[PDB]
RNA sequence: GCGGAUAACAAUUCCCCGGCUCUUCCAACUUAGGUUGAAAGAGCACAGGCUGAGACAUUCGUAAGGCCGAAAGACCGGACGCACCCUGGGAUUUCCCCAGUCCCCGGAACUGCAUAGCGGAUGCCAGUUGAUCAGAUAAGCCAGGGGGAACAAUCACCUCUCGAGAGAGUUUUACAAAA
DNA sequence: ATGGTTTTCTTCGGGGAATTGTTATCCGC
DNA sequence: GAAGAAAACCAT
C-alpha cells in the first residue's frame, strides 16, 4: 500500500500511496522498479525534490533490531525487524583461536622439537622450567625454549571493542544507512534502557555517539519507560515490532494522526560476507568394523570419548576377532570456497525468484539443492544465479 | 579522578589425548603373498599467501646509583640494554576496507621487561642452476574473524476475468490547494 | 535386470596450564 | 551449511 520513490538524481523522496499512478508511471517508462521488497521505483523524468521531515526510531537489540519511520503527524511509512547474526561471532572466533593454536603447535612447536632431538640441540635434562616475567609459576619447555610469550605490555586504542561488539555496532549503523537509501530520514530517536545483553550495553554509548554525528542536531533519546507510557496512552497492541513505532513517535511534539501500523513489518536477515574456511570435515576417526558393524572408534580413546576404542575391544575379545577387522577412515572434506553463498538471489527452473538460505548435497562437483529462506528446495542445476549476498537481505 | 565488584569477549606462550604416512620386529587370520593388531622408532599437521634464511644449544656481555659482604657475588633499581611501547614502512591482503597476528628501520614523551629479551662467539640444521637478474632454499611469518560495494530474468498493492492475462485506481515523489 | 538419476539422511576434534587485555554497568571516597 | 553415502527410483 506504500511505494517508495527515488528521484532521478538518486535522492530519496517521500513515499506514495497512489498505486494506480505508480502502475501508469512504470507502464510509460517514467519509472523503473529498483527493488522488489520494499517496492521501490526510481523516477526517470526530472521533477522537484521536496520532502517533509521523517523521524526514524530505533529499538536496539542484539538479536532483533526494530526500526520505524513516521511522519510529523505520526503516520507510519516503514517498519522493519532485523534479525542479526551476532551470536554466531563468538563461537566462530573461539573456533578460529583453537585452529590457530593447533597450527602453531603441530606445524611449528612439535616440528622444532623433533629437529632439536634429531640434531642434538636439545636440553641435556630434556625439559626446563622457565619462570617468565609477570608469572609466579613456571612453564615446562620440552627439549627447547619456548617461543617468546608476549603478554606483559599490549595496548589498544581508547574505545577498543571486541569483534562481536563491533559487529553489533556496525550492524546497527548499517541498517540506518540502508533505510536512508529509500527514505529521506531527518531525525533519529534511540531508545535507552536503564541497567537491570553485555555487548549491547557495551555498544549503546558508541551507537549514540555515532548516531549524533550522522544527524547533527537531529538525534534524540527516549527511554523504555516512555515506550510503556506511550503504549498505555495510545493503545498500541503489545508487540515487539511496534516498539520502534513508539520510539519515533516520541519525537513528535503535536501528535494528531497516531495509530498502530497495520500490516506485517519487513523482515531482514543477516548473512556473513566471508567464509575463509577451506576445510569442511577433518575426519579424524579411525573406525573399526566387524562384519559391517562398527566396534571401535580409535586405537585408544581420544579426549572425552564415550564410545569404546580398540583397546577395549582387544581387552574384551580374542586375537581372532582383532585379526578379522576392517578399518574405515574417510578422507578430509573441503568446501567450495568460490561457491554461491547464502543471501544470494537466484531464479529457479520454473521462474521462481528466491534468496539462498543454504546449499544441500553435492554430486559430481555440483550442488544438489538450493534451499531458500522459505524452506523450499530447488534443483540447483536448473537454477540461475542473479545476485550475490549483500549482507542484509529482505526475506 | 581513583579504587572495588560484576559481566561479556579479545591476545601470546607452553603441555597432553587422539589422528595420518613409513620402517623394524612379533602375533593372529587368510588366498610365499595379503589383511588386522601389539611394541619400538621416524616423519607429518586447514586449501593456501608471503619470504630467504632463521630456528635451536652452550658460553660471554647487558648502564648509573643504593644496599649486604669481603670473596666472587646476592637483592633493589632502572638505562647508555631490550620491547608486546611509539613514529614511519611492510606480510597476511583481497572488488573496497578492517580486525587479529607478525616482520623491518629508528628510539622525544608514555608504557612494559632484566630467571626476560637482545647482541657477540662457538656448534648444528638448507638450497645451487638458467640467461646482474631469475630459479632453488625453513627449525621463518601469516592463514578457519568482520563489514561494505557491484552484479536481476526486479512490475509490488487494488479491481476484473479464467497461478495466468488485462486495467487511470484523483491530482503532486510529497505537503498544500484543487477535483 | 542393470545402469543412471534424484531424494533422504547423516555428521562434523578435544582437554589443560603460565599470563595479559578491552568495553559496559553499578557502588564507594 | 555443506558434503557425501545410501536409498530409492525410474527406467530402457
Ligand atoms: C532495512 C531495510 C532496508 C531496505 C531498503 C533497501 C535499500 C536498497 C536501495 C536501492 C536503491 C539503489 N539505487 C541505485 C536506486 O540507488
Ligand atoms: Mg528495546
Ligand atoms: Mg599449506
Amino acid at each position: 500500500a506504500v511505494v517508495y520513490v527515488i528521484s532521478k538524481s538518486g535522492k530519496p523522496l517521500m513515499p506514495t500511496t497512489r498505486c494506480g499512478h505508480v502502475r501508469i508511471l512504470l507502464k510509460e517508462g517514467k519509472a523503473r522498479v529498483v527493488e522488489r521488497k520494499p517496492f521501490t521505483i526510481q523516477l526517470t523524468y526530472e521533477s522537484a525534490e521536496e520532502t517533509q521531515p521523517l523521524v526514524l526510531g530505533i529499538d536496539p537489540g542484539r538479536t532483533n533490531i526494530g526500526m520505524s519511520v513516521v511522519t510529523e503527524s505520526g503516520e507510519s511509512v516503514f517498519n522493519a525487524q532485523i534479525e542479526t547474526r551476532n551470536k554466531d561471532v563468538p563461537k566462530l572466533m573461539k573456533d578460529r583461536k583453537q585452529y590457530r593454536m593447533a597450527h602453531r603447535r603441530l606445524k611449528r612447536r612439535c616440528k622444532r622439537r623433533r629437529r632439536a632431538k634429531a640434531a642434538g640441540t636439545a636440553f641435556e635434562e630434556g625439559e626446563k622450567q622457565r619462570l617468565l616475567p609477570g608469572c609466579f609459576k613456571p612453564i615446562t619447555c620440552k627439549s627447547i625454549r619456548n617461543k617468546e610469550a608476549r603478554f606483559n605490555n599490549r595496548k589498544r586504542p581508547v574505545g577498543w571493542l571486541t569483534p562481536t561488539a563491533n559487529h553489533l555496532l556496525v550492524t546497527h549503523l548499517n541498517v540506518v544507512k540502508k533505510v536512508q537509501k529509500i527514505l529521506p530520514v531527518a531525525k533519529v530517536v534511540l531508545e535507552l534502557n536503564r541497567f537491570s545483553l553485555s555487548v549491547l550495553n557495551q555498544i549503546i554509548p558508541y551507537l549514540a555517539d555515532q548516531l549524533a554525528d550522522m544527524f547533527p542536531g537531529n538525534f534524540c533519546v527516549t527511554s523504555g519507560q516512555d515506550t510503556y507510557l506511550f503504549r498505555e496512552e495510545h493503545g498500541i497492541p503489545k508487540d515487539h515490532y511496534l516498539d520502534a513505532y513508539c520510539i519515533a513517535c516520541s519525537a513528535l511534539t503535536d501528535a494528531k494522526k497516531v495509530s498502530s501500523p497495520k500490516g506485517r513489518p519487513y523482515m531482514v536477515h543477516q548473512f556473513r560476507r566471508h567464509d575463509r574456511q577451506a576445510c569442511h570435515k577433518a575426519n579424524l576417526n579411525r573406525s573399526y568394523y566387524m562384519g559391517g558393524k562398527l566396534v571401535a572408534t580409535n586405537r585408544h580413546k581420544a579426549m572425552d570419548q564415550k564410545t569404546d576404542s580398540l583397546e577395549e575391544y582387544r581387552a574384551a575379545h580374542s586375537a581372532a576377532d582383532v585379526s578379522k577387522l576392517t578399518v574405515k577412515h574417510p578422507s578430509a572434506q573441503y568446501k567450495d570456497m568460490s561457491r554461491i553463498m547464502p543471501g544470494s538471489i537466484l531464479v529457479s527452473g520454473e521462474g521462481k525468484l528466491f534468496t539462498l538460505s543454504r546449499s544441500e548435497g553435492r554430486n559430481k562437483g555440483q550442488v544438489n539443492y538450493f534451499v531458500s529462506t522459505e524452506g523450499i528446495k530447488y534443483w540447483a542445476r536448473k537454477c540461475q544465479y542473479l545476485r550475490n549476498n549483500g549482507g542484509l537481505q529482505i526475506y
